[PDB]
Parts: C-alpha cells; sequence; structure tokens
C-alpha cells in the first residue's frame, strides 16, 4: 500500500484510525500515529491487507505510537488533501496563531489555527498532557492523522477533541472547537525516527 498521511487503517480488524506520517528507523519503514489507536503488536491493515504491527506506543500520559511496516510498503512524503497531496517538507513547530490543517479518514482535510499549547485532555483512560490545541474540526476516526501547515511543516498527530453527538465538532463554530494533537518532535526523538520528506 502507499503510505500517505490522513488515510485509513484498521487495528486488529476492528477500530479505524488515520495514518500520521511516513518515517524510517534505519532500514525499517513505519508511520507515526496516535497511541490510543492500538497496543504493541496489534495488526495494522490498509485496504484489507496487513501492512505492519504497532511497535511502540504511550497512551495515556502521552498519546503516540509508530507502526513498523513490511518492506513491501511504499513510504511517501505526502498528506492527503482530497484528491491532491501536501508534501512534507520538514517538522518546524509552528507558534500559536499559526494556520494549520489536518487530514483524516472521517472529516477529510480541515484547516484552522493553533490556539494553545500544553493542554491536558482528560480521556476515560486517564489524562494526556502537553497537547497543542487548534480549532480545525475533526471527528471519531481522524485520530492519528496528520496535522501539517500548508507550507509542508509536519506538526503532530490527532489525539482527540470535543466531538458532539454527530461524531465530530465541525457543526459548532471554530471559536468553540478544541481539537488536540500530540507534537511530532518528541515522538521522533523518543523512537529515533526520521521523517520522510520531499
Amino acid at each position: 500500500a502507499n503510505i500517505v498521511g490522513g488515510i485509513e487503517y484498521s487495528i486488529n480488524n476492528a477500530s479505524l484510525c488515520s495514518v500520521g506520517f511516513s518515517v524510517t528507523r534505519g532500514a525499517t519503514k513505519g508511520f507515526v500515529t496516535a497511541g490510543h489507536c492500538g497496543t504493541v503488536n496489534a495488526t495494522a491493515r490498509i485496504g484489507g491487507a496487513v501492512v505492519g504491527t504497532f511497535a511502540a506506543r504511550v497512551f495515556p500520559g502521552n498519546d503516540r505510537a509508530w507502526v513498523s511496516l513490511t518492506s513491501a510498503q511504499t513510504l511517501l512524503p505526502r498528506v492527503a488533501n482530497g484528491s491532491s497531496f501536501v508534501t512534507v517538507r520538514g517538522s518546524t513547530e509552528a507558534a500559536v496563531g499559526a494556520a494549520v490543517c489536518r487530514s483524516g479518514r472521517t472529516t477529510g482535510y480541515q484547516c484552522g489555527t493553533i490556539t494553545a499549547k500544553n493542554v491536558t485532555a482528560n480521556y476515560a483512560e486517564g489524562a494526556v498532557r502537553g497537547l497543542t490545541q487548534g480549532n480545525a474540526c475533526a471527528g471519531r476516526g481522524d485520530s492519528g492523522g496528520s496535522w501539517i501547515t500548508s507550507a509542508g511543516q509536519a506538526q503532530g498527530v490527532m489525539s482527540g477533541g470535543n466531538v458532539q453527538s454527530n461524531g465530530n465538532n465541525c457543526g459548532i463554530p471554530a471559536s468553540q472547537r478544541s481539537s488536540l494533537f500530540e507534537r511530532l518532535q518528541p515522538i521522533l526523538s523518543q523512537y529515533g525516527l526520521s521523517l520522510v520528506t520531499g
């Protein structure tokens, strides 16, 4: 399968999440995603085919994971935006007030701005600290998906948000949205990963 940020993958033939970013660890191919999406050694499938397994994760506390892929997978420096793509050019962390977009299998590609950093989310499983908040909308299934600026700087992976009964927070004004992502830079150094860029 071609690994692009934002696309769907399933975990142990049950939950769905979205691919964050193609990465390598030496000769090993992988992608980063959200830790709450799977446990270590859980099987990841894209389009019904097994593409790899969860290598490591931390959730709650943090919310991060990477999936090591088989060598047959094609890693690409891209994030899906409809039928088009945003090229991943680096991982310079943007400041509060910067515009940012996110890609995922439930609401697609949505943009907004970063409104706050170092936010705590209190999930049913426990607190996750140090998250950045943006007001781009998102929904259930979008977790693990890419957050990236239009200039191609990779920011992090979708963690959670104040979704409403329709499964997302796209039907409430931007001012009322809290969509949270896990910063990419600590995930890359923690697992010794390099981002695939183009």
